[PDB]
């Protein structure tokens, strides 16, 4: 007798492919060390701000899934000669990544510009390290981090998408996985429902790789533009992302009383409460609480969000 089954610890089931996940290999202390492959500007020379996507070669060392993050230790001092802290960024390719190896990684990052009250023009430290990062040039990596963002088990769930900005990563993520990759253990054949809130035209984040996979998979695919700045709703008002989703609010009310419907969202911190709006009314039209019922699917697994 030389075997037990030591009793399992209790655990809570989960409907996100979570199997054999890891997060934090990497620590600050000692950062995985990669290379930059490319570093492109995505939006128009026109767009209020700019927006890179950039690959960095990882020779397989960061074992991280769709919807996770890596840190960033931007090269440099502060103000008191310290090195920089890290600052996170979605990881925008797929597990197998960019280049279908599974040894890179990808981010699409904001350059942060603004002006303090003082009146200076002021660049985010991080941001603007990664956008001037040339190819060549090594780049300090940590993590991976996150497991709220891990894409659903089921490959014939219904995943619908809501991001802003460069929210838009992980949602570029998932979607190469679907529908630009083709998985022995996972075959999408769901539907991927889309929105994206953008100020511009010029700012339409990878738009011509959305209408690849829409000219690919034209039923189960399904794609809406937000554009803030330049389309409005019969009354006039700015079109948001929220805005863009009441066009379709008996689709989505519809589908997210489905049990197989999971929603994720991604981007600016603000965009949380517009969207709760245009629920709350719905849910109350159906005899519903959209306080008790988002609750409810949050317990679910079906109600995830990662903003800042
Ligand atoms: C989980 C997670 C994932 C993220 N993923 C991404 C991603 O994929 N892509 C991406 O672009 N970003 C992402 N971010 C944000 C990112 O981590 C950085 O915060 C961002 O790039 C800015 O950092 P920085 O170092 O450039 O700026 P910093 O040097 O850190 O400066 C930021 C500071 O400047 C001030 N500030 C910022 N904006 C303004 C403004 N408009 N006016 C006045 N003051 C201002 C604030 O005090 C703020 O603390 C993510 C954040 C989190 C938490
Ligand atoms: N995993 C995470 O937590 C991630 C977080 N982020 C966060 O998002 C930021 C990226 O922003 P960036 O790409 O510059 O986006 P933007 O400032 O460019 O704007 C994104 C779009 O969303 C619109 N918008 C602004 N406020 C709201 C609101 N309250 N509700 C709905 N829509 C709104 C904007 O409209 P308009 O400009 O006309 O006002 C704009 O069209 C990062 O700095 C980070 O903080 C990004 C990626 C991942």
């Amino acid at each position: 007798q030389v075997t037990t089954e030591a009793p399992a610890k209790v655990v809570k089931h989960s409907k996100k492919q979570d199997e054999n996940i890891v997060v934090n290999k990497f620590k600050p202390k000692e950062p995985y060390v990669g290379r930059c492959l490319l570093n492109t500007k995505i939006t128009g020379d026109d767009a209020p701000g700019e927006t890179w996507h950039m690959v960095f070669s990882t020779e397989g060392e960061v074992p991280y899934r769709e919807g996770q993050s890596i840190g960033i230790v931007p090269d440099g001092i502060d103000k008191n000669g310290k090195p920089h802290k890290l600052r996170l960024y979605s990881i925008a390719s797929s597990a197998i990544g960019d280049f279908g190896d599974s040894k890179t990684v990808s981010l699409c990052v904001k350059r942060l510009v603004y002006t303090n009250d003082a009146g200076e023009v002021v660049k985010g430290v991080c941001s603007n390290f990664l956008c001037d990062l040339k190819p060549g040039s090594e780049v300090k990596i940590t993590g991976p981090v996150g497991k709220e963002m891990l894409m659903p088990k089921d490959p014939n769930a219904t995943v619908i998408m809501l991001g802003t900005g460069t929210g838009i990563a992980p949602f570029r993520s998932f979607l190469w996985k679907m529908f630009f990759e083709k998985h022995e253990d996972y075959q999408f054949n769901g539907l991927a429902w889309l929105f994206l809130g953008v100020p511009t035209s010029s700012s339409l984040l990878y738009k011509e790789e959305f209408e690849k996979m829409k000219e690919k998979a034209p039923e189960n695919f399904r794609l809406d533009f937000a554009v803030s700045r330049e389309q409005v709703n019969d009354k006039g008002e700015k079109m948001y992302i929220q805005t863009r989703m009441a066009q379709y609010a008996e689709e989505l009310w519809e589908l997210l009383k489905k049990d197989n419907t999971f929603v994720y969202m991604c981007g600016l911190k603000g965009m949380e409460k517009g969207i709760d709006d245009i629920m709350v009314s719905l849910a109350a039209k159906d005899g519903i609480d959209w306080i008790e019922y988002k609750r409810t699917l949050k317990k679910a697994e079906q109600w995830n969000v990662e903003v800042s």
